[PDB]
């Protein structure tokens, strides 16, 4: 039973391979910031030996009250990824929202992304299916792990067969999330063993990020999705919860030590 | 403490007023069917004395595998509502999906509708806000009742202040819904006491529809959302669960008897 | 399909019969208080026309920190029910905790009660099964409605076949309860259609008691379990949440109006 | 911030120390079996270098229908632990149910245990508090992690201050459990940093045991609770789900490799 491999350029994402890191920032506030964030990951990844795919949103549909920061915009966001690609030579992953945006971004970036709230959006999926580019389906909090087959299927049909599934926790009562460590296996299985990744920062709507991401890794995953900010405190708002840049390295040492140890175990069968 | 009133033509929707009924069908399969469904409600409502606003989807973004029935289409769906308006003189409520569709439908229909998965879609909301038409915000299953203030707010700003909130249950573990009868009050409160309605058929992903809709009514609501089909059995699929047409009347007698009794109680205060 | 009838003296408890009321207080603080509480129910029930079975605990195993009020005690509690029976001629329902207590109480009272935390206590059940007295099984918050067959079964075997099932809500995330209005039918069914009752005050760990108990009634139940206190505010602590005595009557008028209306509907079948 | 240490003889249980293993069987079917089970753990623990405390129930209050296997009995169960202590020189942990049983067992065993359903049983706690023996409080599935302070408190008062807290998952909808990997920290904190252990087999009401117990370990725990049976298949019933004896070793190598790696990390602070 081999794992499906979805490659992003010279990067091979798979459940038995060493974990990739889809780190980055939440939104593209400014390049002076993006560049600084994207500067620390690369340096750290490169130094520690972990594949990496910078991530950032050039748009926001989940903000509150219209008189707010939408984001750079598709036309001004794409321009920012360009400069980063050249200056750093790393892959870019971003999310989309409308069926049209799909192709534009596909050119500019390596791994596009389907938001949870839109996971069941046939039109936007088919249109994202066209591009042929790699896809990251974030798993809605209101959907059980064993249903991710339909989304992978609807994508195959669209002609696209390069998909990663991302988990960000499940609804646990009112206003709360809990990550079921058992849904990872369920997702691998119903997905033709497609790559599964953990979005730790989303799963935490704290000093908790670490303990949770260790757990996630010990299960054995293809990747790890995360976000960080130079100054979480003052720039704190809502949505996710970023990691403190200055802690990137000592945190990622934890992951590798886990991901390497685990990715190298003699297959076990508690089944019988 | 008076209830906000949102009127749909000669219809006044409010939490203390007699409940309106936003009945209808799921999708617009064919007019030969729509007409027959819409024919039984009217006859029954008119005979029993309950306000009514036919409902039906001219589109479907929540189906499975692209090679499926999208639906009539916006351009061919609107045409169907026309004929119904004339032939029956009843109001039409439909849902939308993309920011552009908003205005077109606003002309053709009385009460437009914001789908749950898109509830937090600022662009589609602002664009739905423009129309100025009445709005029905379906409450996502993954959002607590006390958060419906933000959606009502984002609509006020868009200039729209004629909104109804619709409840369809909350996530209870994997693949299941439970309706919290207490979230109705919480929603009234944080919504400037906007009209609250219960989508019983959605809340049931059975011979259960009745007991659940009675409960809902006994709490005291502005309205009741429902769907029915001539032959539920054979045409059974998934998504919601329709009511059997031939049972519309004896079922709605239950509601009125409840809605009237309750809507006429001396305000009680178990508070102290 | 007739409902099983479990009679408590001249009282017949059943799902199609008019609802009984198992009202009362939480603990037996003092007779000067018990008597006053038990005095208002009787007067109100008798005046409104609702069967009634005073309820009160002579013991508490769910308190916090040992240096606390256990309660009157089994030997001094039973004595209190005596005086009430004579002075008022109403039935008494109390809960037990240890296998021995069963018989003693059975003599003194009409309806004994099995606590939730002990619902799965075979020894205490078998011993409660001996008495032959009526039983009220409170449904644990951590057990689904369709599992209440085993408890009813284990009681049949113990020779006891006079059981009522009481619902008090289900766990919804951390520290919260939600009442699934659909579990009532599920419980009737798997219980040989035994009597089902709603413990509204427990289901609320407020000015909410009313809306929730209406919902419960509109479903159609055998009974209603409740608690009240002269002064909820100052004597507020935790565990349940009592109703304000002075509101007993106007509240119970709501129930009857509901329970009577509903208990007299032409059987409906939304099934087909 | 040092961790509280609760020693069981020459064994020191603590959150920063290497994890102990409270393995064993579910019930004491027969000594010919107990001995064989207890024979494989010891051999494996001793060989791999992991502290160990055999565990087994001499009683069962959670079975179905009275005409069933209660268990050896307190008087005949204690006798079985004796023989094992001598023949193997390992500590025994068992659970109790009634206030009286407490002392008897305290003599015979090292670590007694408080069942979940009885966690809030003041009398049985105070009586278990007397013994002065080590205690293992299983965390009810219907209680949030931050409430385990009250149980630890009620025990301090009883004079007992040697307590371990055991986690077995939380209710997630109807008939299901999910382990919140974040509740471990919450429990340490509110417990004066008492030892926290994971009951993996209970948390699974499969070939899943492994992935879940890895996750648990990667968080960093004092211990690991488990059960196994020579032939899970044929002897399968319900309640927990045992591990296959023949897989004990290759499974426990996973844990140590995790528990050692993690227990030796430079304290991290994602907090700031």
């Amino acid at each position: 039973m081999k794992q499906k491999v979805v490659s992003i350029g010279d990067i091979n994402v798979a459940n038995d391979l060493p974990f990739v890191l889809f780190g980055g920032m939440n939104v593209l506030e400014s390049r002076d910031l993006a560049m600084r964030i994207c500067e620390h990951y690369v340096t750290v990844t490169q130094k520690l030996g972990i594949p990496y795919v910078f991530k950032a949103s050039f748009d926001k549909a989940n903000r509150s009250s219209i008189h707010s920061y939408r984001g750079p915009g598709l036309e001004e966001g794409m321009k920012i990824f360009q400069e980063l690609k050249q200056t750093f030579g790393v892959k870019i992953i971003t999310d989309v929202h409308e069926p049209s945006q799909a192709q534009p971004v596909a050119d500019v970036v390596d791994v596009i992304q389907l938001p949870a709230f839109l996971a069941r959006q046939t039109d936007l999926v088919e249109a994202m299916a066209k591009t042929g580019a790699v896809i990251n389906v974030k798993k809605p909090q209101f959907v059980s792990p064993g249903q991710m087959g339909n989304i992978v299927d609807k994508f195959k049909e669209g002609g696209n067969e390069k998909v990663i599934l991302c988990d960000r926790g499940a609804n646990f009562g009112y206003d709360n999330l809990v990550v079921d460590m058992l849904g990872f296996s369920i997702m691998k299985k119903v997905s033709g063993n497609s790559p599964v990744i953990f979005d730790v920062t989303h799963a935490l709507q704290r000093a908790q990020v670490a303990e949770l991401a260790r757990a996630g890794m010990a299960v054995g995953l293809a990747g790890l999705f995360i976000e960080a900010h130079p100054d979480p405190e003052h720039a704190k708002c809502d949505g996710p919860s970023a990691l403190p840049l200055a802690k990137l390295e000592p945190f990622l040492k934890q992951m590798k030590a886990i991901d390497d140890l685990v990715k190298g175990f003699e297959e076990l069968d508690t089944s019988k």
